[PDB]
């Protein structure tokens, strides 16, 4: 590892996740091989995600890769929204197909059809479904791993209900459970909040999201997305039953789609890397603890030292420590060392000759570089406990970064300069998309777009408080920044 | 209730069954279709149990990209020859024509040998064992069959590369197993293991060991799983290679082999098991393995009595919870008890566990076998334990008779004309087989006179072949007893 991070964020960032062994680059440009030890942190992710849904009554199932035009185009916002980077296969072989067809950007439009048959009567619903797939995005900007691609892994949870309140109920719920992948699985605080009408999801009524920032660059991004599309596909693509209260009276389903991707990876690279590489919270990590061989005497000793190895291993996995013993003779333990920090694994157990003689080990941490002297009798729960206060210190700082990154403007020359100085801001505004599409144009390197209204500003708005723009009035203080 | 009958028009009874159980959805793109959630379990379960076994054996889960250049697909030219015609490509963003056209993996060995060529440098780096659970997609432009042939699908395919050809061979036939092990011990089908001929291995593989189950109401058999041996025919193509120590300055290709396994599955498990009233679910594989349902009432039962039978149909939910059976309690006052139990039997749910009032105060309840269709009195103490007996009983049975059917099926013929009559009794036959892709040609011609193809070489044939045994052909020796039979 070479690029510091505070001094070129881009090639840091390529080199961490490389030599981390998260990323491969493939010879299609924005398409990234997930090799074991980024997928893991994903599967982590879904065990997570995938018990708390089921507790919510969705279930798991697979809708095709596919969608017709006819279909795609049946909601005019969000085909319009999605149309430039819909990517079509127009042929099998040297065959020309009856019709092109194209790959999902996001399966609304594969999904809805099979709803529309299966909403027979009130009694059909609630539908509560979930897929774990890959989808498409084909733009021809800059792609960046994890963060920005054009075919990334994610789940896509598709809801259907008889009332609105019970759509609405769960469009909190499910943002609640990212706000936790984020918050307790990754240890990255989060904003929660709505979409401004300029950034909420086209054919959605409105869209909550959490932000997290990125202080190295400044920049905030989404982590997770939960809409509340209301009847805007359902009268579209005729999801309809009839009123129990009132005969022949049609009704049209109100449904919600959330969203969360492997995005998180990146948001944890960004948040959580430093300057010797990956830093894994311990929830997520594929290694908690590395065990490594110091020193190395007497062939008993060597033998010794190597059994001792095994001990604390077989000790820690009793207890459901993820734990791996790297006994190599290849390399030096300097090398394993930083081979393993680059990685980021939690927690270094060295064992040498002098530390086994006096019954303890040598617990580094991989977040602090603190190294403590344990006696061998504690090795488990010292560990956990350990691991414990990583996770927890790490959530920590970064929520330290965005108290100090996150504050209140009232005057767009407070706003400008706050923004220039790396930070997001929370101004008075007025809502509308002329407004926004002004900020972006005088605050500009590039300009500020909105990202959230936040459920629980740092300020009351006052009564009668003016926009920035100072032409109509306020609506409500947002949070504005620049954007990954 | 199912209308067709399964040996009457087994292709409708199927379409009905799959659609009636809510496994399948059609979609509007002709050769897809819906996984819903009673078939989508199906596949989970198959999956926790494979990704279990596997990383036990060292293999490790990843995801490659779906799409492949043109440069990448054609490097090894056996395989982009057998595949070429059913890749699928993208030729355009949007409006924006492509400058390249990329392809969709019809599978993910030209996406992922480029990757480890870079990851290999030294015999330290080897073996590279990885795993994805994914999709695919084969165009191909005939009919397709729901989870049995099908434009895209789910499934498994396992990539691994080796220094020495010895542990590679060792991977191939553990993989091997653990695909009869799904197929037998989870989805009660017997199957046969046994090598792919010449003219149906892998292209660009070695050899393709295979485990073939038989679908007696078509009297067809069908690849259930598949393992090859690639050996070095893709990491020449591919410069896989390191350098040891052992062998100076010597560039040596790694061993590799690819092994995959699809939703293909629950069709062949709704084909073997699946009866008249719809679909049997195999107990370990079953979403749900108990239906609890209330069927002493009507809307006019009293008030009260509803409330305890409801309670009484909760006790059993929890009890049975309670030792991890998975239950459903169908307690939707809005369906009339037949209703649902036409609805469970059609989704082949395995055992019926009926509550009504006069057995709910003779402390009993009603116990009905979906294989059977045997009804039992259990005593309310036996819940947890008498259904479990049950539930391991329906497993084992339904493999007996699927066992018997293929003990059945699947004779010994020497010549051509006994192999033709039995062949056409609708079964699969064992014969002795000389090898070769022009006579296995010839076999699947004069057999039309659809023809018979190879299914397998099996591991284990039923009779010795004889020293001097001649093939079916006659023109040359028979070099080992091959299973042959139409084929899905
Ligand atoms: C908008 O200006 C850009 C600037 N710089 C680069 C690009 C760009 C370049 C590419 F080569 C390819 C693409 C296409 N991929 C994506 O747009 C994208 C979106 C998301 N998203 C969007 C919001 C969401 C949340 N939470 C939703 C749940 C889904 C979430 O995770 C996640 C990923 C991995 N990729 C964009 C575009
Ligand atoms: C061969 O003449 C045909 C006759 N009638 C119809 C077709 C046909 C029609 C279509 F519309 C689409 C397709 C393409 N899909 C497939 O070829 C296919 C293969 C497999 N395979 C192949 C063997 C394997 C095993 N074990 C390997 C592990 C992979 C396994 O499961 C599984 C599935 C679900 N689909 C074929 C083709
Ligand atoms: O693309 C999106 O944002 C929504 C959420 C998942 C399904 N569609
Ligand atoms: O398609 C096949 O048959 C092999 C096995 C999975 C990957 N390639
Ligand atoms: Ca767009
Ligand atoms: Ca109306
Ligand atoms: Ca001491
Ligand atoms: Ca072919
Ligand atoms: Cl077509
Ligand atoms: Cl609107
Ligand atoms: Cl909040
Ligand atoms: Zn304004
Ligand atoms: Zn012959």
């Amino acid at each position: 590892l070479e690029a510091k991070k505070e001094e070129n964020l881009a090639d840091w960032y390529s080199q961490v996740i490389t030599k981390s062994e998260m990323i491969e680059y493939h010879d299609i440009s924005g398409c990234y091989i997930l090799r074991p030890w980024a997928y893991a942190i994903w599967e982590a992710i879904k065990d997570f995600f995938d018990a708390e849904i089921k507790k919510l009554g969705v279930e798991n199932c697979y809708f095709p890769m596919f969608v017709s035009q006819s279909a795609l185009e049946k909601e005019k916002t969000h085909v319009a929204d999605f149309a430039p980077e819909v990517a079509w296969v127009t042929r099998s072989g040297k065959t020309e197909l009856a019709e092109p067809i194209a790959i999902r950007p996001t399966s609304e439009t594969v999904m809805y059809p099979a709803y529309a048959k299966w909403v027979q009567s009130h009694r059909d619903l609630p539908i509560k479904l979930n897929q774990w797939c890959n989808v498409v995005r084909w733009e021809f900007k800059h792609p960046q791993p994890f963060l920005r691609t054009r075919e990334f892994l994610w789940q896509e949870g598709h809801s259907a209900f008889a009332t609105m309140e019970e759509a609405a109920e769960e469009v909190l719920q499910i943002l609640d459970l990212y706000a936790q992948v984020y918050e307790e699985l990754l240890a990255i605080p989060v904003v929660k909040g709505r979409k401004t009408e300029k950034e909420k999801f086209a054919g959605g009524d409105y869209t909550t999201t959490i932000e997290a920032f990125i202080s190295a660059s400044g920049r905030a991004i989404q982590g997770g997305t939960s809409h509340h599309l209301g009847q805007n596909f359902s009268k579209m693509f005729e999801i309809v039953f009839e009123d129990p209260k009132i005969p022949g009276e049609k009704q049209f389903a109100y449904q919600n789609s959330w969203g969360l991707t492997t995005r998180t990876i990146g948001v944890m690279t960004m948040v959580h890397g430093d300057n010797m590489g990956l830093v894994l919270p311990p929830r997520v990590a594929c290694v908690q603890v590395v065990i490594i061989p110091c020193g190395i005497l007497s062939e008993e000793d060597k033998e010794a030292l190597i059994a001792k190895c095994n001990d604390y291993r077989r000790r820690l996995l009793s207890v459901n420590i993820r734990v791996r013993a790297d006994l190599r003779d290849n390399y030096s333990p300097g090398w394993k060392f930083n081979h393993w920090e680059l990685k980021g694994v939690p927690i270094r157990l060295e064992v040498g000759p002098r530390d086994m003689k006096s019954c303890q080990f040598v617990a580094v941490r991989r977040d602090t570089g603190e190294k403590l002297t344990v006696a061998e009798n504690e090795a488990e729960t010292k560990l956990q406990a350990i691991l414990e206060d990583i996770q927890v210190t790490l959530f920590t700082r970064a929520s330290e970064d965005l108290k100090t990154h996150m504050v209140v403007a009232n005057t767009m020359e407070d706003f400008q300069k706050i923004l220039d100085s790396g930070k997001i801001v929370q101004i008075p505004f007025c809502g509308e998309i002329d407004c926004e599409d002004w900020i972006k144009k005088t605050t500009a390197s590039m300009g500020a777009k909105s990202l959230c209204i936040p459920f629980k500003p740092l300020c009351e708005l006052q009564p009668g408080a003016k926009c920035v723009c100072g032409k109509n009035p306020a609506k409500y203080y947002t949070l504005f920044g620049r954007s990954y």
